[PDB]
């Protein structure tokens, strides 16, 4: 299985582990993990975080052939589990978390979108447009110990977490771009830039 291969001590996640558009797994709703977690489920979260760290390092990213990322979801590794990793550097890190069964439990009426549009590791093409998301979200999740966390996110952090949660719900960023006018600025839409 993907999880067995990826959680081998020797394995370093790279782009060859990341599935792309066309793979049904990206359009599938991931299964909740149960507690207590298996060792493999814990190692997987740690491997995902290590990938994010590698992808953000100029030397390692060049050596390993990595696209940069600030978030990753298990389904992108062909593992249909509700596990995401987020690692957002400060303008050391603004947000660093491995989240098990993450869930948005509240959100703002106001929307937001990155002014530069979004890129996805599973998408090997540019898809222009404002990806419309909630401006602010309250997120529940469990850490590796089964402890519950409840956090409130805004700005870039809010966008990234919603992006990764979308992955575990079979949703892709371009699903949220305005079909007619990709760059419409609707009332209540905050453009981040
Ligand atoms: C289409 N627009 C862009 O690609 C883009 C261009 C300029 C600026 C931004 C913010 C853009 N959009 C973007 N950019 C990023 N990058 C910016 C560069 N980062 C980076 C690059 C090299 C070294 C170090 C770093 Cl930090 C990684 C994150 N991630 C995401 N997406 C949209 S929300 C989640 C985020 C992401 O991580 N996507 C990867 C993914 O598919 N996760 O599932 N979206
Ligand atoms: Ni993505």
């Amino acid at each position: 299985s993907a999880i067995e291969r990826i959680t081998k001590a020797a394995h370093l996640i790279d782009m060859n582990d990341i599935i792309r558009e066309g793979n049904p797994t990206l359009r599938t709703v991931a299964e909740e993990v149960t507690f207590p977690l298996s060792d493999q489920e814990i190692i997987l979260g740690e491997k995902m975080m290590q990938f994010l760290k590698h992808s953000q390092d100029p030397v390692m990213a060049e050596k390993m052939g990595l696209r940069g990322g600030v978030g990753l979801a298990a389904p992108q590794l062909d593992i249909s589990k509700r596990i995401i990793a987020v690692l957002v550097p400060n303008i050391a890190y603004d947000l660093e978390a491995i989240m098990y069964n993450p869930k948005i439990v509240s959100h703002s009426v106001q929307d937001a979108a990155l002014g530069e549009g979004e890129g996805c590791l599973s998408v090997d093409r540019n898809v222009p447009g404002y990806v419309v998301r909630h401006a602010r979200v309250t997120v529940d999740y469990f850490d590796k110990d089964g402890e519950k966390h409840r956090i409130k996110l805004k700005g870039y952090n809010s966008i990234v977490v919603q992006h990764e949660i979308d992955h575990i719900n079979g949703i892709m960023f371009y699903d949220r771009i305005n079909e007619k006018d990709p760059f419409a600025v609707k009332d209540g839409l905050l453009i981040l830039e």
